[PDB]
Order: structure tokens, then sequence, then C-alpha cells
């Protein structure tokens, strides 16, 4: 089988992407944030604290004839950005872009932190990292991808994120019309539960390529590109007036700047992030100081190839026995 679903930026900055997901019988369609950096499928629901729901579409298990409470199961997750959610668990039918999983763990939020409440466009997350990170207790549950894997024509899903525009998540096949040239595959470590890989280096604008190993994760759930302080300094040093601001919480630059591109290495191949992709606009409405889309990973503890990087490529998440990542230009 295969699945194919359009993924749409939630706002003008591509802060995140939402993808429609059918849950239950009859279908309840929720717009979830597909997150290759976590492994829980959780939704706003009829069980979510009322004060913590503000505009999201909720999953109501009692209205689904295929929903079954997973007796005793709870979940609790905290994300890299400080946000969190928790609740109980149902199993139900979950379909993405025509691809259907029965008995999918659907994690029903009883509580969400303010940032989720404040984002009315995101009804939940659908995790696509490795199931070893799944927070369900006392019985860990499988991701949607893990559950579909066996049924899929090929044990893969692809992320084709748009710049200021819709894109596509495909399950079980590689759309050879969706990219240019070849896909370069690179090794993955699953030891931390992430799509962890090692970039072979970078260039800033038209600068020479620096060969250097950069270990990081392919994370659709993170907006920006988080890299070592040395790398990020080298980038922002090419933008007049750019500076790291403690008060703002990262590199900012004059909104009047034209940003240089950033190239990262995938084996011998190169992915070019256009400068425009690295502009996340005024730090506050009407400010002439703009937030950078490349930021330091120091104090995160891991480098993150977030959407800023991933949307410049067609990315293959290969879930074969030995998982690998593939990147193509597009």
């Amino acid at each position: 089988s295969t699945g194919s679903a359009t993924t749409t930026p939630i706002d003008s900055l591509d802060d995140a992407y939402i993808t429609p997901v059918q849950i239950g019988t009859p279908a309840q369609t929720l717009n979830l944030d597909f997150d290759t950096g976590s492994s829980d499928l959780w939704v706003f629901s009829s069980e979510t604290t009322a004060s913590e729901v503000d505009g999201q579409t909720i999953y109501t298990p009692s209205k689904s004839t295929t929903a079954k409470l997973l007796s005793g199961a709870t979940w609790s997750i905290s994300y890299g950005d400080g946000s969190s959610s928790s609740g109980d668990v149902y199993t139900d039918t979950v379909s993405v872009g025509g691809l259907t999983v029965t008995g999918q763990a659907v994690e029903s939020a009883k509580k969400v932190s303010s940032s989720f409440t404040e984002d009315s466009t995101i009804d939940g997350l659908l995790g696509l990292a490795f199931s070893t990170l799944n927070t369900v207790s006392p019985t860990q549950q499988k991701t949607f991808f893990d559950n579909a894997k066996a049924s899929l024509d090929s044990p893969v899903f692809t992320a084709d994120l748009g710049y200021h525009a819709p894109g596509t998540y495909n399950f079980g096949f590689i759309d050879t019309t969706a990219y240019t040239g070849s896909i370069t595959y690179t090794a993955v470590s699953t030891k931390q539960g992430f799509w962890e890989w090692t970039s072979t280096g970078y260039a800033v604008g038209s600068g020479t390529f620096k060969s250097t190993s950069i270990d990081g994760i392919a994370d659709t759930g993170t907006t920006l590109l988080y890299l070592p302080a040395t790398v990020v300094s080298a980038y922002w040093a090419q933008v007049s007036g750019a500076k790291s601001s403690s008060s703002v919480g990262g590199y900012v630059f004059p909104c009047s700047a034209t940003l240089p591109s950033f190239t990262f290495g995938v084996g011998s191949a190169r992915i070019v992030i256009p400068g425009d992709y690295i502009d996340f606009g005024p730090i506050s409405t009407g400010s002439s100081s703009c937030f950078g889309g490349i930021q330091s990973s120091a104090g995160i503890g891991i480098n993150i190839f977030g959407d800023v990087a991933l949307k410049a490529a067609f990315v293959v998440f290969n879930g074969a026995t030995t998982p690998t990542l593939g990147f193509a230009s597009k």
C-alpha cells in the first residue's frame, strides 16, 4: 500500500506544517504536525482541559465506533522547545493520505502546555522518529510508520516540505518526479531514537565548502536549522549588522539584508538552502530586526536539521532493517 498527503505551512513563516489525518469511524479529520523528531501520535480531544483548548479541532473517542481505550495506558512528553502534553490512550483507525492503520495508538491529551493552546492551527502531533522514544506507559506503542511498515510497498516515507507553499508526505514509495538529479543516501544512527546522521560539511553563500563532520537529526518537527556555534558564527558573519542577541534568544539581522545561501553536505552531494529560507521576519511586529533561521545548537546538546534545511530537499526516511536517510535537490 501507499499513502500521499499534502502538508501545508501553518503561517507565512513556515513555523510548522500541518497534514490532514483521518482518525476513527466515521473519520474525524485533524491537522497534525508530522514530527520526525518524536514518536507519539497525540491529539487535542474531548478529554483535553477545556481552558487549554482554543480553536483546535478535537478528537472525540466516544463518537468513534472503532475507538477502544487502552486500559491503564498514559503518556507524557516534553519537547526540545519546552512545550509538553499528557493524557491517556485509545487505539483507533488512523489514515494518512489513503494509507490506513488499524489499532493505532492515538494519544488523547488531557493537558497541553500554553504554546499548544496558543497554536490554533495544530490539532496534534504525529511522530515519525523511532518507536523507542514513544512515551506510552506501561506499554510502549508504535508510531504510525512502524505500524504501516509491513503493508507499505517499500518501507519508506518521504518529506517534501514547501517554502512558503504546500508540500507532500508520501508513505511507501518514492515519487521520482518530485526531485532533481539523484538521491544521496547516508547512514543513520538509531541509538538516540532519532533520524540521526552526519553531514559532511557546509558552505556559506558562494564560499568554499568546509569539509567537516556534523552529527545531527533530520527533524520535521523543528522549524529552524540548529548547528554548532562555529558554523553559525561563520554564516552570520557574512550578513552586515547580524548579531547574537541574548534578549531575543538568538541571531538577529537587519530586515534590510539580503541573506546568503547555506549549503550542507550529504556525502559528496550538496544541498543549497536559499538565503530567503533563513529569513523568519521581524522579531516583533513592525521591528526592523529580523530573526535568523540558522541558530546555534550549543546548549541544545544536538544539532537539528529542521525545516529550514529539510524544505530545501526531498528527503527519504528509509525504514529498512538498517535505516538510512536520502537527500535530493528539488
